[PDB]
């Protein structure tokens, strides 16, 4: 290959990413190394780019992309499993696994990870958004077979974060159920089409753009409203008052979560994916009908990966996607900020 | 160190196991070197020597012991998680850890493990019966700080089985549930065990001894049933007539099964843990109760066995334990045949 | 088909980006075909026709654009014998009135009587491939393509079919021995060069602006590659020893690459300008170009030159890199052409 | 190899490009060299942001002055070297038979430009290339088994400062002082230079605070940050006498002002780096008396052998960032940027 290779990196706090060449990585023994063949753009890079100094602990340079897909380039001391050439998914929040969340698949929720340092490739490790990556180890590769990687990277965020909120409480999803979600964007539009496929359960999408809402409608969104001080109204208009079984907030917004919290029925459910600073529900008695649990929900777990790669392997998944080159990623990233995007933003090496 | 170690090894069939010398293994990537602090012996390693030579194809010869306790020795390269003297079980149903079974935490259930020739430590790979054994992956390593190696070991099969048994349908063992266990030496003493820790149902147990009816009831059974033709009048005259919601069966014989579906409740549940040849449960219309269902468990998940090892650790769990040497080895594996050993036996290199 | 009303993306006021619309579905007369679109592509082509002035303009609106569909046979009109059904199909492009010596022959893309008769391409005057469903105005206009991708297939109308028809004009030429020079590594170039490695032995040597390009040039087969410029012509002396290209086949078009053919191009060899760029010429003349030499600007490919094509592709020896759109996504993609953020070839899968 | 890669500078305003040339054969006195590395430095980039009319060294241009490589052919009559001798190569090639040529200093010769003899990588086919031709033998050094990636910045960022501090060297004895302007590249290694040939104390001068603080890690005594108040602050760590040498690798205006007032009586000042227009004005009042003022080009063959002796000895410690031919043109936009560490360094 070459010494050295293509990549997108955070440099300075307050400055936008930047196209450097930096060299090419090796494998150690466990790991191994991938040619990304896509990454995908994510919101929360926005975020995270949009730390103060004080907040930002991620270190400095950092290769963004925490969406990967690729082939296995190199493999590393006495890594079996895996042949070069293999397509893969990067199961993305690493975690130490020997603790008890670890063990039962739940790596995202690794009660250890924090303490040893271990963070996710884009999140304190170097990213996808490259010409190749490294992988700590074989437990986060996932085949992905003969899948397009365009369409392929966003699964392992885009698809495996709406997956698992939707796993947490997909029990109480049966025929009659209700599902609202709020944001169709990089998120809600695949967590639609996740919800037509594992459950039964009318969905209403909400959103405040015409397209956003054409868009719900288009990946089998049953209803679409839009967002605003009249959204509670207009769900509990179409569901004749009666509540929805689960909000899923792929926006975050104080107004959304206000939202949710007006139309969550009694032992229901509220799922708040997105993020945005300092934005809170309020469980309390009388804030929030009684029995409705809420919670943030964060990536999800490898057996999920796998899942929503099955998903997509039986056409069950229309991603939308816009293509990027490696030089256009700061672009692509002024895009999704302005909300330009229509789904989600891969670069293609 | 040294460049041959002692090993208790099934060397042909028929034979009984021998104490001989061998290399002292050593450990290539990802792998682990322990020197063993307590190997447990148990029936199932007799039913494995007395497999006839007919059905038998390879594996000769063979390490025994796949209940291993010991403290890390030696790391092979690119192992993380675990220093040197650091005290572990050794989880025994090695799996792939890849396949969705694998990544779930259910790595007992594993799809490929058959396949790709994955097999359990003393039962086709080498066991923990000697001075050194190797360790294929970190992840199937379990710390258990202090706890007394001798104690630890029974819990990677007797406690681990029983208590993977009873998981399968805890929810279903709330206050006013009657679990029955058929056969309270060996594992249905640490089942009763189990029981007592991690529920609120009544126990009821069953057992052809009268002193190890007595037994279970030290160590939490509500009552005593002799096992036989009168024991499913028995347990229905203390169950007011209404069954039992789940009954599990280490004895496994024809006649215990038998007496299963005889007491089961409506709705219920029956393990067969216990292994008698041709015996089997018979799941049909009116020859079983409604909703009743039944399963063959096999060992445990590894989540499981840090639950189980934190049990002990907190003095819920105690199994008498006889104790051997290396040398001894063949010895309490004659003391087994001929069921001598009262509690489990456990040979300390 | 199924449904009176259907989206397509259409060219509908001059000077104006194209838009998405809802129109009726056709049905098909006597002697056509209703395709189900399974892939139209985009190309430069479009832009050039959206770029003409409101005089110049004679094409016709609106005007569902697309002169690069694949799709599958819906619906057969009166008498259509030769295709089944759900049967994948490519669409030719050049349509002609398969009556002239030229059309008996099977080279239709040079119909003496099309622009008499009226007879315009899809997209280029006729209602193109870029909708829901498409009508083609014959049978003999039907290419199958089997299992072939249709995403993949449809760069192979235009982005294949065109370099594949320039190469064939003077493949007997292209012996052992012989050099191609491939002027423009882009779309259409960069086909070139795996046409020539698969039905010819010819040395290959590129030429572009880009280090990028000219690393893209030698990966897909060409044996060297030289940056384009004044000085193109002696880099390409230089590694034929001053010999001179048998042919050149300048996909860019512009003035200064085909002074670089000119420059370069052997007694008796040939320059093929295949890239559009108004005004831009060669200049023909004794001292001006080398004895023997001829030029031409061919125009599209033939029908049985497109079955040749698709033969390559599912054979493995043609690898277009492709970007897909949605129909909505439609008029964004052409903006996207106009910028040249397209890599490879656009589609738009309805 | 019928062919081979190179990186070349192909027309005026355009960037380098990685293009197929023939592979060039050695007649007779020549040597071909397989290229086992090629140095890029800030000197390539000043030549391709000549304009039109200035640019006098002829396209294509195969880029690298800064070559070392091991022998491949020997052209007929050619002694002195085996195939396999690694060997770096002397940057500006003289006529060898001139005064100049004869006393060592190759690099002042006085018919070199009559004859039309230019250097690799400026006006003659580079070191950035699978392969290139020397043409004379006395053109090649021997560095053993020197890290050829160590040895080719040593080729014009070792001789050059080592040069420039050679002319005054006997200036620059105990309770001297030596002004180092500009400790990237080139000054770091005169810093270097200076500490092992010498006992003067040295100044670092620069603008960055971070490049500052690495001049003082290989030797420099004392920091100051370029400015107007840089000559104040020069002149304060040595008392009113000011500097017995200025080397001024930056060679802007300002930092030759400010070594016009800093600069020693009977002291020395040298203008090692390039700014178009930037010159010293040596005039009464406006220099101190005794003070002399140089442009320095290149240096001579044996300083470039005692370069090597002491890269060789361990005293002169260089980062290299290593890259491959093919990123040949990547390598140069980051040194547009300043974005290597040390020096870049290509490797075919
Ligand atoms: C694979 C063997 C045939 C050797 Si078995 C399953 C008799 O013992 C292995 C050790 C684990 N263990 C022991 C007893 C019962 C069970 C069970 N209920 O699966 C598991
Ligand atoms: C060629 C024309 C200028 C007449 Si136009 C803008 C109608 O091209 C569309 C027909 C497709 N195609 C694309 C590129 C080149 C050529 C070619 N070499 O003819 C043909
Ligand atoms: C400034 C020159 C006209 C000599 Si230039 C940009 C053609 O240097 C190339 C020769 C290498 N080098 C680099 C830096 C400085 C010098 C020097 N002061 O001699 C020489
Ligand atoms: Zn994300
Ligand atoms: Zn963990
Ligand atoms: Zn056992
Ligand atoms: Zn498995
Ligand atoms: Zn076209
Ligand atoms: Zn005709
Ligand atoms: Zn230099
Ligand atoms: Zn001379």
């Amino acid at each position: 290959r070459g010494s050295h290779m293509k990549a997108v990196q955070y440099t300075e706090i307050g400055s936008e990413p930047v196209v450097v060449d930096i060299p090419t990585p090796t494998p150690g023994p466990g790991e191994i190394l991938l040619k990304v063949t896509a990454a995908g753009l994510c919101h929360s890079d926005i975020f995270v780019m949009d730390m103060p100094a004080a907040q930002y602990a991620y270190g400095l340079p950092l290769t963004l992309g925490h969406e990967g897909v690729g082939t296995v380039a190199e493999l590393g001391e006495g890594v079996t499993g895996f042949g070069v050439g293999d397509a893969v998914a990067v199961y993305g929040p690493w975690g130490c696994g020997a603790c008890h969340a670890c063990a039962r698949g739940r790596e995202n929720y690794c009660t250890r990870a924090a303490d040893l340092g271990i963070t996710p490739p884009g999140l304190g490790s170097p990213g996808s958004m490259a010409e190749y990556m490294i992988v700590d180890s074989a437990r986060h590769l996932v085949p992905i077979g003969d899948l397009d990687p365009v369409a392929a990277a966003p699964l392992t965020d885009a698809g495996l974060t709406p997956y698992h909120a939707i796993s947490r409480v997909l029990p109480l999803l049966g025929p009659g159920s209700t599902a609202v979600v709020i944001g169709v964007g990089g998120l809600g539009h695949v967590g639609i089409q996740i919800l037509r496929a594992v459950s039964a359960a009318r969905v209403i999408a909400v959103d405040l753009d015409d397209d956003r809402l054409a868009l719900a409608r288009e990946v089998g969104a049953d209803a679409a409203v839009k967002s605003g001080a009249g959204a509670a109204d207009a769900i509990r208009e179409l569901t004749g008052g009666q509540g929805a079984t689960a909000v899923f907030d792929f926006v975050g917004a104080q107004s959304t979560i206000d939202t949710a919290q007006q139309v969550v029925a009694v032992d229901g459910h509220i799922s708040v994916v997105g993020i945005h600073a300092g934005a809170h529900a309020k469980v309390g008695f009388f804030m929030i009908p009684f029995g409705a649990s809420v919670v943030t929900p964060y990536w999800g777990t490898r057996s999920e990966l796998m899942e929503v790669v099955a998903l997509a392997r039986a056409g069950r998944l229309d991603i939308h996607t816009e293509t990027f080159t490696l030089d256009e990623g700061p672009a692509a990233y002024r895009r999704l900020r302005e909300g330009s995007i229509r789904g989600r933003g891969v670069v293609v090496p």
